[PDB]
């Protein structure tokens, strides 16, 4: 096959495999960090929500994505578990991708070579080679690769610390029905001495049977993919919860670091949850960075698929939209991260303003219907005319929230109760007769601000955000 179509399948499966690892990481934090901390009674229900935030919703998004990928790929969840049951040193590489990168490494392999998964994936296997390695043996391996055939040799490899060990290595291509090589299987039998006669004859049989089991394990993965963009184009516009999480990931990380230094009983309980072999010895504070990494990873991946997809291909159109949505999703994420002050205010409103009786729960620190990331504009006391009722209003870029006190200082806590249904600014007009008039089509509202300088701040900000909303709605 042409290198273009070859690279195309390589990047399509780069999307699928990395998503598998990612979704797996999300479920880990919920399993061995979230649920334990909630039932540990070490922290309050409020402190826990500051860290994970909407972590649960992040899983619901990607699981919906991963499932769609698996059905198209005719896969099942078994791949990770099936591969883990093979307790041998092995890696899988992708010859379709430049420099033949590693896409998977067994637990035995990682511990043998003293490297971590983050150091390994995406790189060529030549880091094992050293000074006392027979370069003639290496060339035989390269030839077997270029000729797309299996091979079995012995050579000296090095760990991360530089420890020497003999490597009874076996290479084996992974072919589909059409015989096209999709992956390469590399099994390593570590030893102290060069094996001969019976010692060699036994080791060869094991590492070869090991390779066959991997081919069976990766049987669902090896098949080629026709289309993948239509799935990404339908799932990416539903990656909204990332905007909230990534805007609060900084405060969530600062909470962990602070609570650790002021509570020794908390520090030990966290590390006893990072013990789990699925954590690979990385702390909880390192998992929090992953959602921000994944959303910035998507545009890089999709573009690689798009660049290796011709114009006449039916998947080219969907990949265009997918790239657009991925970049739009990524942009709104970076906007929320930068506007830190706006993020603190929206989350403050979330906790102190009780909004109930709605068809859907109100999340202030989220995306609007049309304008994107919600932005707080103005707040203050508002007195309704002819009633003079003490009300407290919150003005946003998309709607106005009226409440009643039962301002943004974290220590100061006071309760706000929702007064009426959120008045959206896509259907309101504002004129002047500290009294100002807003014109809703259905009902009439006449409010009186604290002062003259206040009502001018209301009228201006409401009108400006309204006109921006109206003209945005007129686009389509
Ligand atoms: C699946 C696979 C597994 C490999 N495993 C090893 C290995 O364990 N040790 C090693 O020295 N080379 C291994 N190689 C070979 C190297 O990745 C590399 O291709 C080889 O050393 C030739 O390097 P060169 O391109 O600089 O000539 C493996 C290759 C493949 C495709």
């Amino acid at each position: 096959l042409t290198p273009t179509e070859r690279k195309r399948q390589g990047y399509i499966h780069e999307l699928i495999v990395t998503e598998e690892n990612y979704v797996n990481d999300l479920q880990l934090v919920t399993e061995i960090f979230q649920k334990p901390l909630m039932e540990s009674e070490l922290l309050t229900e409020k402190e826990v929500a500051m860290i994970f935030v909407n972590w649960k919703e992040l899983i619901m998004c990607n699981i919906k994505l991963l499932k769609a990928l698996r059905v198209r790929k005719k896969m099942s969840g078994e791949l990770a578990t099936t591969l883990e049951r093979i307790e041998k040193n092995f890696v899988i590489t992708d010859p379709r991708l430049p420099d033949n990168p590693i896409i998977f490494a067994s637990d035995s392999f990682l511990q043998l070579t003293e490297y971590s998964r983050e150091e390994i994936l995406g790189r060529n296997c030549r880091f094992l080679q050293g000074p006392e390695t027979d370069r003639a043996t290496v060339r035989k391996i390269r030839d077997a690769i270029d000729n797309q055939t299996e091979v079995t040799v012995q050579l000296i490899n090095y760990t991360k610390s530089g420890k020497k060990f003999w490597n009874l290595f076996h290479l084996q291509p992974m072919r589909d029905q059409k015989g096209d090589v999709q992956y390469f299987i590399g099994v390593q039998l570590d030893g102290t001495e060069h094996v001969r006669d019976a010692a060699e004859r036994e080791g060869v049989m094991l590492i070869k049977k090991t390779a066959e089991n991997i081919d069976e394990a990766a049987k669902e993965l090896k098949m080629p993919v026709k289309m993948i963009g239509d799935i990404l184009s339908a799932q990416l516009p539903h990656m909204q919860p990332y905007i909230r999480f990534c805007s609060r990931q900084l405060n969530g990380a600062a909470l962990i670091q602070q609570k650790t230094d002021e509570a020794p009983d908390f520090k030990e309980f966290v590390k006893r949850l990072a013990m789990d072999p699925r954590c690979k010895g990385m702390p909880l504070s390192s998992f929090i960075l992953k959602p921000m990494q994944r959303v910035t990873r998507y545009p890089l991946i999709i573009k690689n698929i798009l660049e290796n997809t011709p114009e006449n291909h039916p998947d080219h159109s969907h990949l265009k939209h997918a790239l657009e949505k991925a970049e739009e999703l990524c942009s709104q994420v970076n906007e929320g991260v930068r506007e830190k002050e706006n993020s603190d205010r929206l989350e403050w409103i979330q906790a102190h303003v009780q909004c109930e009786g709605l068809s859907e729960q109100l999340v202030f620190n989220s995306v609007t219907n049309c304008l994107g990331p919600r932005k707080f504009l103005h707040s203050g006391k508002l007195y309704k005319a002819k009633s003079n009722k003490e009300l407290y209003g919150f003005l946003f870029n998309d709607f106005l929230l009226l409440t009643q006190i039962t301002v943004f200082s974290p220590k100061s806590n006071l309760q706000y109760k929702m007064y009426k249904t959120p008045i959206f600014l896509n259907e309101v007009l504002v004129k002047l007769p500290p009294i100002f008039h807003i014109s809703h089509i259905d009902r009439v509202y006449t409010l009186r601000a604290e002062s003259i300088n206040e009502r001018t701040a209301w009228v201006q900000k409401i009108k400006a955000a309204s006109e921006l909303y109206i003209e945005t709605e007129k686009k389509k």
